[PDB]
């Protein structure tokens, strides 16, 4: 589980959004596992804007926090989940590192922010599903 919080806005993943989150959408895109909802309180977390290709993700699993060097966003060939066929994921980045299915939302940070939250993981390597490229969470 995991959220990102920014201004009037609610990240999650798509496949782990609550009925409040639909109640309340903003947008969706099935093939990026992203959904925004909207919220009353003001969120006060930072986007990153930048092309870094290393960062730190948060690991459920482990109670840890690890350093890694990550692909920029792309489209690439994911297997099935009890919540999507095999398909291609649009906007994944890949790295090297440790994930189980309750590892997704778990944010990628750089020195700028928040790079994106942890999506799909399999063969020792986890999927993070990139948001710098939504300008519109800051306004
Ligand atoms: C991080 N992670 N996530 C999943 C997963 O099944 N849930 C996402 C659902 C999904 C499927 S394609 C894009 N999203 C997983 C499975 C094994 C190991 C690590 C994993
Ligand atoms: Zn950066």
């Amino acid at each position: 589980s995991g959220a990102i919080y920014v201004g009037n806005y609610r990240v999650v993943n798509r496949h782990l959004a609550t009925h409040n989150d639909w109640a309340n959408l903003v947008w969706e895109d099935s093939s990026r596992d992203l959904l925004v909802s909207s919220t009353t309180a003001q969120g006060c977390d930072t986007i990153a804007r930048c092309d870094c290709q290393t960062g730190v993700y948060y690991c459920s699993s482990r109670r840890k926090h690890y350093p890694v060097s990550f692909s920029k966003p792309s489209l690439i060939f994911v297997e099935a989940s009890e919540y999507y066929p095999a398909r291609y994921q649009s906007h994944l980045m890949l790295a090297v590192g440790h994930s189980e299915p309750g590892d997704c939302g778990g944010i990628l940070r750089c020195q700028h922010g928040v790079v994106g939250i942890v999506s799909t993981g399999g063969n020792g390597l986890v999927g993070f599903a990139d948001v710098r490229d939504l300008l519109w969470l800051d306004e």
